[PDB]
């Protein structure tokens, strides 16, 4: 009963670099009839499942270069499109989108597919949300691949983050393909730009895109920080898995400085892979990340 | 003419393009269709740089070049074609064609009574604009030409055919995406905002859709009829100064196309070849405007 | 012939080019001048990819292409021209000329009795190499061609004249600098080390100095005499398959020069145009090797 | 001091750096070792921008910044360190060390009697230069800092250790190659020529070889002794204005290392973060010089 738009299917008819048939779930508890799209590739009896979480303003298409590396190695991959993104349904009311709304959708998806032996792969809000999940499902998660992201700790926001919020407030709507192409350079072509704009025929479809910047916590009393501080405890003290970090250096907000701070709270995190040519959207340079992660790991 | 006007709020964040736009809505034949244009520098300047955009851009594309020209004491006129920028946008596909666009520019030129014109063009800016001086010879003095072509009715290159099929298969062209993909580090997200600004949705993009369809496949197309006469004009009648800048990272209208063009422009000096620039040469255009001016008398 | 041999210690750090070099020091006419060449793949392979470098490179330039060819079951031969790479380096200016280089390659071909050759060339690799098949038509089956030209005697374009004057004004050409400037992110500092490795000082660079001087300024030059015959061969006699890849960021031998070249190669398909590649196309050469092979009927 | 002088013909093609060099060869302690330096702008300018290069560069690195400073009515002094640029080049390994370099700069400063100094530094330029104001407090007014660090004795990051082992294992460092790899499109072949110009062969590169060897691995090192006293100075005694520009494409002294540095510079505003710039920030330095000047009260 949540008012939402479904992106017309013709928007997805030209996706040559992402040739997976999407799967759908529309009975997640609390979200009844809101349909979540997700990629599911590799053998269901694979030992390990790579759960690949996107953020703002992307979808599972972002993971198109990483997915084949994981499936070539004999693993399963699950890459959902968050509500408001990709091929998932898109609520049209501002207030529906929040930290809890997104986090719980992922928790429900995980329990719906009964995912186990999970390698969490995350970036941006993918990590902001996703890194807060294993603490409440410890037996499901075994390893972590982390890219440009952060866990909210409630500290005053850096100028770059504040500027980002004010930008998204002032503009008519965010140019989604524009933003990604500006970040990724030669790693994104016009076919990719088409794919990134595909979910959003107009601004009525971009309420989730509008809401993510507004959701960045400005005080310690936000859900993002409440969950965040518990997660930091989990990765520092409870976590006993293997991790791998890849940093896109051309990121003024969640680049090297923010990632190294994050590394300090992930117990066992080895030396990060630092990709000088990569921006915030690390997965556009993600073949070598997926290869090196796998080589580093004991599968 | 049935058309949409882009809401003004779309243009409220343009820090790199701080000109107040001018408007004309009584061009002969286009009555009530409002054309937006930049007009900067002293009206009594010796020379006027007439800067013509193509697909899928607007006068914003010239924002780096304009200050170079005005700093040197000249006037600049940079119109937004109908279907683009802040101009009105016809909603019927048949309204857009080679004559529709060419005549709009001819009318604008006569309306402002532009004289001592330095034609600056690229893409359809040139496809159209390079066909104009032959029919108004005394108004044009010099030429700055960037990645463009004059239609000659020859077989289409494979890249151009692929471009047409792309635009016919997709839902709509990702405007900011395309420019950002082409121009790399020369374009930021504020620029992407500007390029997407004219087009709240695909109903505003009928002109953007039509440009690729207009690429001529028949020697009886107006583009080629005008085109062949233009080639004669630049080769035999033109007596002005010219300067060419080539964005090398262009698979359709790059070096090969530009060198062929140079052969038909009498007096055209050695081109400036910008290895880092793509099709949208004006995003690398400060040094083009500087070198053009230094080369010119 | 008086020459210098680059000290072996210069080549001790080449992790991206882990082939043991072969040597030949009794090529007819070049007695005791030792030519280095890579030779990889089964000797009885159907086809041999003969990969010719130009100014101021060596077989290292082909390091990304070689594994693609050998992983498809073919043999690869990549010589270092005299004055370059691991080959011996004549110290007298006059020894280097079009005939000197061309004949060394002809002698190497006969010495190894190479047959079923796929000619891979660029720069002087092509300027020289594209003139060889007309005098050994039975040996050559296919062609992979990148930013190069065949001399026709026409007045030189301004860029080429500027290149000759710049070479003749400077103390010496900065070898690694030039390649790194051209190839961008496709070359790292380990690659720069490899490109500087042949040349401890300018006494080793007489061949490097001579190549720009050899660009023909009169139609009686050997480059043009052989050149015009070659043009006839590719346009009327040649009956093989070809594939052309153009590095677009090349102000001298880019798109315009390569399209002119295409007109004289009978059967040459639509070129692969690489927007991110410069003159040194082989630094972007994985995809060139892959696509060449896919385009070819390798039987 | 046994040294080589780069033959003058090496510098005959420098169209992007058309300043006539000045020389001093009687710096106290340095025998007749001749140091080259650029000195532009009016000699009586209020402020002098002292622009310090590091490994493996010279004053040429500052060619894009110098005109911005001189256009604004200021003086610029940009020395070539001994072993670099047009300066003389000791041929013995042990002559190069932290003290050797630091004292050369102190002597140059006292020789020209430089006064209202804006310290501009990067790499060893900062490693050395940032340790000088604490012993000449009255002569320094402001700071422009780019990808650099002050030695604190803490464990080396893996990338730094790898950098040292690289320089040990190779025949010699490809100087133009390294700079071109870092700066990309901001450097052309004419620039590559300028960067290789000081070094006809490895005999001229002893200072280039020695800088990586000089990186301190633990707290027992002159770099760190000076370093820890400098950190105190910038944190507690410094009262001037500062401006930081970070080249983000730097795996060693990029955003993480620069933000750590910012914490010890009292009054250091938000850094300018240049996504396209590498370690050699000055190759992207026009906008750094412009924004520094706009940020400053002079
Ligand atoms: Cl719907
Ligand atoms: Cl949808
Ligand atoms: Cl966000
Ligand atoms: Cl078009
Ligand atoms: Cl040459
Ligand atoms: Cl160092």
């Amino acid at each position: 009963t949540i008012k939402a738009l479904r992106t017309p299917e013709e928007r997805f008819s030209v996706l040559p670099a992402f040739p997976y048939q999407p799967n759908y779930v529309d009975d997640l508890g609390g979200y009844e009839s809101l349909r979540m799209a997700y990629i599911d590739e590799g053998d269901k009896d694979s030992e390990y499942t790579f759960l690949c979480l996107h953020g703002e303003p992307t979808w599972s298409y972002l993971y198109r270069k990483m997915i084949p590396v994981f499936t070539d190695a004999g693993h399963r991959v699950v890459a959902p499109d968050l509500f408001g993104f990709g091929r998932s349904d898109k609520p049209i009311e501002d207030s529906v989108y929040n930290f809890e709304f997104h986090r719980n959708s992922l928790i429900q998806l995980i329990e719906h597919l009964d995912l186990k032996n999970i390698v969490l792969v995350c970036q941006d809000w993918g990590g902001g949300l996703g890194l807060t999940i294993p603490m409440d499902m410890q037996d499901r998660f075994k390893k972590l691949i982390v890219m440009n992201t952060t866990i909210s700790n409630g500290e005053p926001l850096a100028e770059a983050a504040v500027q980002w919020m004010a930008f998204n407030e002032t503009i008519s709507e965010l140019p989604v393909a524009g933003l990604v192409a500006c970040d990724a350079g030669a790693a994104v072509n016009v076919m990719d730009a088409l794919a990134y704009d595909a979910p959003f025929p107009n601004k009525n479809y971009k309420v989730g895109v509008k809401r993510f910047p507004q959701m960045i916590p400005t005080n310690a009393d936000d859900d993002a920080v409440k969950y965040g501080l518990r997660a930091i405890e989990f990765w520092s003290n409870e976590w006993s898995g293997e991790s791998f970090m890849a940093i896109g250096m051309k990121d003024a907000v969640l680049g090297e400085a923010a990632m190294m701070q994050l590394k300090t709270v992930i117990k066992g995190c080895p030396e990060p892979m630092k990709i000088e040519e990569a921006g915030h959207f690390v997965q556009e340079y993600g073949v070598e990340v997926a290869e090196q992660a796998l080589a580093s790991f004991t599968m």
